[PDB]
């Protein structure tokens, strides 16, 4: 129930609306939110956390979309937070996603997809470490903690 | 993203109050109404509709049951509206569709399936061109087009 | 529970995804939808029904915005719906609008106050005779009707 | 369309404030509610539930946690009820579950998963006779019963 | 936070498919469902529950209007429950309900106003005891009463 | 459409799941979310945010309560915004709240009402000054501001 992920609301989720139903799909499931901030960060920054997309075609374009308004950064808790992470959020293409999820509901083109997942657990300890100091984890138990597990 | 499909909720769709929620499935999705109206079409309408069932032997019944209250049209329109269109409505029997569709969360029996959606993209033009007026159909930019796309 | 009055959802509404969530206020609340349609009406219609502003410093911009996008027309019928309709609408202004209410739930400014609803009887009559054709209005009988009344 | 089924809103589920939504899946896709009440069940009532797994290592763990809150208990009734309600509520395991249903959308781990579902009908039957009195099922007709089937 | 009082939900409200949403009300407002059973009551329980109307030309319409089919009966308790309970419920005639309301969102007319809710703290005290067996109140404790109060 | 004001969720609504929810209301209404972060803030903060409480008798239990758990701080922009925050929030005291505003569907305790939010334009300056950094406020422009104002 340690495992952690990054979840953020990319440009076109905030710029949509998206914040709370966002937000929602996760907190209802039982995760816990340890992290969260609005944050429009630097290019550099865009350009690590895409660091294995760095020779892609689309990857000038995907870095100057992610610059272009705020981004809902947030790190959630819980048993399996990775992959029931991106099961809530759905197929990154949405045209796959399956309705339920946060893609097959809100999104249609791979391009604006609206969220971002960590793929893998060692992906999700370095995002955290990207978009996150230390001190802006905050520890504390939630009190059905022991309703959910 | 040009693609249309046709999209009907069906009487029981109507009598249920269904009209609100299933509009909202293709509106938050970002999918674009261009056209709709509540109509109560003549049988000669509805036959055409299904043409291609008419030596069915449920024809007569299911042509009863879609002159049996009012249906709401309306033309939607997106990337893979018509495919992913008939996703978020579900399987067309409930009974094999998943919850968080349409069917899935609304309907049981596949005489009662709350609504109808093209099933090609073909099917979609003829079907459009028999349920509305060509001038109908709405032209306008959405705001947030650049976002979902 | 013959009463009729005419709600239209104005561009800024349509443009913002608010269709479904509107029309379900009205639906939840056991009203009955009469008649619907999309539309993009002509500058002549849109200024005879705000005939009584037509003096006003503001009746230009009114007409363009509008205007300016796609309108969901309705007619709604039930019980005091002239007046319990405004209410679900909320305050014209909706800095003066109650949370719960669409304006009071949705908007901000009165000059994009998302909605329009009849003021009067007799206003909803002369608005329900310029917005629709008469054939336009559906009879049916809801399956609920005498559980709503 | 009489099929029935039982299915019971754990002490988890009642705890975390869930018994709302989760009647309202059922509710919304047309399944009939013919039984319900909160009960604290005896001991002896829960082992019988159980009684296929007493031998299993985790069974005294299962009823002390059965017994460690309310219960909301419900029969509903329709076709497929049972396979569908199974549908409905998700795998038994939420890390195995679709979100669109209730384990997928609010439930993480199998020792918590919120509600129980009948797994056949002749079980529904045995779970039936066992939680509610025959008196307890309430004869009704819906109102909407011929929009539904 | 020991008050308690009766609210259930008539015959209209479950025709309707409410009861999901109405218990949602009361649960995520923090009050505690203590105790609930569908039922469908003998006709001399609800002439005792109306006996204060007794002598009213509406009584026995009243009175075969709530034989007319199932009623959800529930006892909930949390602070001013019974106050509070009665604003969450709305004005009794759904014409002087506010919306955000359960008749401001749900109901029209006062014959048909979904719900019942005890009108005073010694009310309640016998709408209890009239609808429910002693043994059907359920003890038990918040996971959150300490988050609640 | 510049004014500003301070919204936070206090510990009560971060434990009950309430962060989707809250977001949501000032989400949909257009104003525009400008700063957030989840934060765990020093004790000397929290007694410089309600130091004109700081002779009550109720300060120190509130400040420890405010300590309890996390926060969830956020800056929202629009006209007004002070003003109808408050109104979204609903009373102080949610049991003179009502339905239809934060603490009227969530709220029944006045010292776990579930949010803040700022009371005045100046207040709200020291507010924001108190909890943001200046760089954390976020300068964007919504796709939809031309329809919100």
């Amino acid at each position: 129930s340690n495992e952690q992920t990054f979840i953020a609301i990319k440009p076109d989720g905030v710029q949509r609306g998206l914040i709370g139903p966002i937000i929602s799909r996760f907190e209802n499931r039982g995760f816990k939110l340890v992290a969260m901030k609005l944050v429009s960060p630097p290019q550099s920054q865009l350009e690590q956390h895409y660091a294995d997309l760095s020779d892609k075609p689309f990857f000038k374009g995907l870095v100057s979309y992610m610059l272009s308004g705020p981004i809902c950064a947030m790190v959630w808790e819980g048993r399996d937070v990775v992959k029931t992470g991106r099961t809530i959020l759905g197929a990154t293409n949405p045209l796959a996603s399956a309705p339920g999820t946060i893609r097959g509901d809100f999104a249609i083109d791979v391009g604006r997809n609206v969220c971002h997942g960590s793929d893998s657990v060692e992906n999700a300890k370095k995002e955290i470490a990207l978009w996150f100091k230390p001190e802006e984890l905050i520890s504390w138990k939630s009190a059905t903690f022991d309703w959910v597990y």
